């Protein structure tokens, strides 16, 4: 007697949202950043 499909909703969006806004143009800022940021080490 729960409502699943709320957090399930959410969820699932907030996934598919990253994804594509990832494999957007933000890829290469994200990556640069990233990779950078371990290149301190």
């Amino acid at each position: 007697k729960f409502k699943w499909g709320k957090l399930f909703s959410t969820a699932k969006k907030l996934y598919k949202k990253g994804k594509k806004l990832s494999k957007n143009k933000n890829f290469k800022k994200a990556l640069k950043f990233g990779k950078q940021l371990a290149k301190n080490l």
